[PDB]
Order: structure tokens, then C-alpha cells, then sequence
């Protein structure tokens, strides 16, 4: 059993990283609205939107009662990013940083728990 207080605080240094990461975040920070960037077949491809919004809002109240389910949440969120995105777009370079960024911190964290 974890307690929201230790997951929240074990696990948000490793999110605050991705947020730091600017310009490469800022595109993640918030969930994606496909109509107003006219992209319209986004939700069509990504069949579970994840954002940097969402994941904060489950650590912050809880809702993730295993280390692994806040890890399959970003995981999720770098693995729409590379479905949607051609290697070459500005997006797929961003999620590719984080992405990196991430291994970095979170290896560390897990053996912790
Ligand atoms: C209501 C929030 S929003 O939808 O507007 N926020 C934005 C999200 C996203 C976005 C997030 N994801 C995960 C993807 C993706 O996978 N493919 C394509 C776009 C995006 C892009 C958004 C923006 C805003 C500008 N952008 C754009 C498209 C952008 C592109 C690349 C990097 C940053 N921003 C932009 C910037 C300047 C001028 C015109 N468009």
C-alpha cells in the first residue's frame, strides 16, 4: 500500500522535469484541442489523450494507487505523441526530449519504492 502524500511527493520532482524542459513541455502542459490547431484526425489516431494537466491532477488528488499508473500515464502521453507526429515534426523531437529527460529521473525514484 502507498499513501497519496509519499506517491505525490516521490513522483512530482520527475513531472516538475518535464515542466522545466521549455520550449518542449509547453505543448503537453495542457490537453490538445484538434479542431482549433486544424488537426482532425487526431482523436481518430490517439484513442487515449494523456497531458502533463492530467497526470498533475491524479498525483495531486490521489487517484494513482501504484507508482507503475502514474508511469504508464506519461508513457502514454510520449507514446501519442510519436503515433500522431512524422519523426521529423517539431512535436515528435519535444516528446523525444522529455522523453529522455525522463529516463534520467525517474530510474532512481522507482528503486526507492
Ligand atoms: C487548447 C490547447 S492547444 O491545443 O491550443 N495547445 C497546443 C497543442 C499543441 C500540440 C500538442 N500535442 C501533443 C500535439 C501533437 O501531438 N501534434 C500537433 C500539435 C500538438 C500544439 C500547439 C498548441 C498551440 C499552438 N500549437 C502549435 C501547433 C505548436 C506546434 C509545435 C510546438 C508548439 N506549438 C503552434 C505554435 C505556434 C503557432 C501555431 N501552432
Amino acid at each position: 500500500i502507498f499513501k497519496p502524500e509519499e506517491l505525490r511527493q516521490a513522483l512530482m520532482p520527475t513531472l516538475e522535469a518535464l515542466y522545466r524542459q521549455d520550449p518542449e513541455s509547453l505543448p503537453f502542459r495542457q490537453p490538445v484541442d484538434p479542431q482549433l490547431l486544424g488537426i482532425p484526425d487526431y482523436f481518430d489516431i490517439v484513442k487515449n489523450p494523456m497531458d502533463l494537466s492530467t497526470i498533475k491532477r491524479k498525483l495531486d488528488t490521489g487517484q494513482y494507487q501504484e507508482p507503475w499508473q502514474y508511469v504508464d500515464d506519461v508513457w502514454l502521453m510520449f507514446n501519442n505523441a510519436w503515433l500522431y507526429n512524422r519523426k521529423t515534426s517539431r512535436v515528435y523531437k519535444f516528446c523525444s526530449k522529455l522523453a529522455e529527460v525522463f529516463e534520467q529521473e525517474i530510474d532512481p525514484v522507482m528503486q526507492s519504492l
